[PDB]
């Protein structure tokens, strides 16, 4: 399935990677999707990748991870890039501007990309207006129907207790989003990784399950109408983790995520510990990208060992390439999200991803991309 309007963003993308600055670079990619001026990707996926979560039933193993579209202004058109579902966010309840630009870099030599963004959002009201107006628009077009979208949540920089913010985001965008996910693992706002001890972090999730299972008691109406998002039920609960932990933390979070009977668990965000790029010596954030792959893969069976496989993953960090997806899903992930290989591969990263996918899973000897999950 070729396509001419494809191809034409891989002349435009050697050129940015080579000279425009990163975010530029973003906001081009986000406001060119705006206008639903992006090509389309309209065929039909493959039966045998279809995957889910539980309920949650996405209709190839493909999304794009938080931090891409962090205000939902661009949603229809990069799903209709071809991928199965994407994470909006992450948002705090009062949009924030960041940590000062430039804060984005970019190692092409590596496939690397380095930030320091600090949570730079609209907030969860304005975002929560667009969200509103896409599943508006989601109701009215077939190339958005069936697609899902998560929305990840934080906090303020300067608000304390962070489980206040999210309980007004969980009360002002929940009825609008299919999955929740908790966002402790950002290396950009000091001390959140601090709130991953157990403890913190048992509460955190509780609180967020409560509040989403409390917007259900006081209804007038039928489910159907409450949940105006895509599976018409309350969102999951996901909580996205960082891979700089040591083993006795590592376990002890998985017991919290049993006990408390969380969803799902994104692994992983962004790593403070690479220090062999040489362009990003004197630049500080967390680093993404292919140099971010064959960490992240181990994480996944360290973690999908130690819940018992009890609980499902999504797995995120270094994906670039449909032999790279499988590595995750035979580690122990369901499903996969793509950050680093958009900035690099640009408009081809969905068609070019699942192809590679299909083809290798026939050949590996499998029936559907289940029957591959923790293969391994
Ligand atoms: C510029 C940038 C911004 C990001 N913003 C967020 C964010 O707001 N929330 C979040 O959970 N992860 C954020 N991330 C982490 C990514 O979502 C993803 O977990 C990570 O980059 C690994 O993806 P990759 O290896 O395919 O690039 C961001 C990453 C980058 C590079
Ligand atoms: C999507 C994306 C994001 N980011 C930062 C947040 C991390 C980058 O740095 C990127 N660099 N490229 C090259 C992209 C992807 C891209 C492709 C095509 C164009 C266009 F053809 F329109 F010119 C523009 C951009 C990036
Ligand atoms: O989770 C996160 C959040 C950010 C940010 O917005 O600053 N950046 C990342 O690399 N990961």
């Amino acid at each position: 399935s070729y396509n001419p309007e494809f191809f034409l963003y891989d002349i435009f993308l050697k050129f940015c990677l080579k000279y425009i600055d990163g975010e530029i670079c973003h906001d081009l990619f986000l406001l060119l999707g705006k206008y639903n001026i992006l090509p389309y990707d309209t065929s039909n996926d493959s039966i045998y990748a279809c995957t889910n979560i539980k309920h949650l039933d996405f209709i190839n193993p493909f999304g794009v991870a938080a931090g891409f579209d962090k205000n939902g202004v661009c949603i229809d058109s990069i799903l209709k890039l071809g991928f199965s579902f994407i994470e909006i966010g992450t948002i705090t309840p009062r949009g924030q501007t960041g940590n000062a630009k430039p804060r984005i870099f970019r190692d092409v030599e590596s496939r690397s990309i380095i930030n320091s963004c600090g949570f730079n959002n609209m907030g969860c009201d304005k975002v929560t207006e667009n969200l509103i107006l896409f599943r508006k628009r989601q109701e009215e077009d077939k190339l958005l129907s069936k697609h899902i979208v998560g929305v990840s949540i934080g906090k303020n920089k300067d608000t304390v207790n962070i489980v206040d913010d999210l309980k007004y985001c969980i009360n002002k965008i929940g009825r609008y989003a299919d999955y929740i996910a908790i966002n402790v693992s950002s290396p950009n706002t000091p001390g959140l990784r601090d709130n991953q001890e157990a403890g913190k972090l048992k509460n955190i999730i509780l609180s967020v399950k409560e509040e989403i299972d409390n917007l259900e008691k006081n209804n007038i109406m039928n489910d159907e109408f409450l949940w105006f998002n895509t599976t018409k039920k309350k969102p999951l609960v996901f909580v996205k983790l960082a891979p700089d932990l040591n083993q006795e933390q590592k376990k002890e979070i998985a017991d919290v995520l049993l006990e408390t009977n969380i969803d799902g668990m994104i692994i992983s965000n962004t790593t403070t510990q690479i220090n062999d790029i040489k362009s990003f010596e004197n630049k500080k954030g967390g680093v993404s990208g292919a140099k971010l792959k064959d960490i992240s893969t181990k994480f996944i069976c360290e973690m999908y060992n130690y819940t018992n496989k009890q609980i499902p993953i999504i797995a995120s960090g270094g994906i670039f390439s449909g032999l790279d997806a499988l590595e995750k899903i035979e580690a122990g992930a369901s499903v996969c999200q793509l950050y680093s290989c958009l900035v690099f591969n640009g408009m081809k990263s969905a068609v070019q991803i699942k192809r590679e996918l299909n083809h290798l899973l026939y050949q590996r000897g499998y029936y559907n991309l289940k029957e591959a999950i923790g293969r391994k």
